[PDB]
């Protein structure tokens, strides 16, 4: 028993909810929350700008210390920082950026991140300003992800879409 609440049940480890990823990670405050990084870790935008901006910034001094020793992350690749003031950790996770044209069949390497993990709170990867379809990044992430995920979609209408066409 877990402390997410109103979720739909897609599958035994996928639950979805429209909701906002920030204040759903504010009232959980989850073991771990997924952002939706760059390679950079550059948290401008999108859920990575939110997460950022409800941290005061600490997201992103910390993750420019991760940069300067580590270098850029891998498209598909991940790392563990702290999730400061919304989670425990948070797991920030880089899926490719169609507006990049970076290649969607790293998609699924990206999801396999998530399995490092038994419990996650997540956005759809590589969804939203990663340009990428949301309805295929649900279906990779039932497909790849075996651990238990709760998933944040912000836009209603999107949600909506993403339960009726879910096969
Ligand atoms: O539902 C979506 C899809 C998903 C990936 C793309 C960016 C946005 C757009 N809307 N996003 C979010 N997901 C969950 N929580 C969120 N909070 C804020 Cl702000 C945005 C956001």
């Amino acid at each position: 028993v877990n402390s997410f609440s109103g979720y739909l049940k897609l599958t035994d480890n996928v639950y979805i909810k429209n909701a906002d990823i920030v204040e759903e990670a504010k009232k959980v405050k989850p073991t771990v929350v997924v952002n939706a990084a760059n390679v950079y870790l550059k948290h401008g935008g999108g859920v990575a700008g939110a997460l950022n901006k409800a941290t005061n910034n600490a997201m992103q001094v910390e993750s420019d210390d991760y940069i300067a020793t580590n270098g850029p992350l891998k498209v598909g690749g991940s790392c563990v920082l702290s999730g400061h003031n919304l989670a425990k950790h948070c797991l920030h996770v880089v899926g490719p950026n169609v507006n990049k044209g970076e290649d969607i069949q790293l998609l699924k390497s990206a999801y396999e991140n998530f399995n490092q993990h038994e419990v996650l709170l997540a956005p759809l990867l590589s969804a939203g300003i990663f340009g990428a379809d949301p309805i295929h990044s649900l279906r990779v992430c039932v497909d790849t992800v075996r651990t238990n995920v709760y998933l944040a979609v912000f836009d209603k209408n999107l949600y909506d879409k993403l339960v009726s066409s879910f096969l």
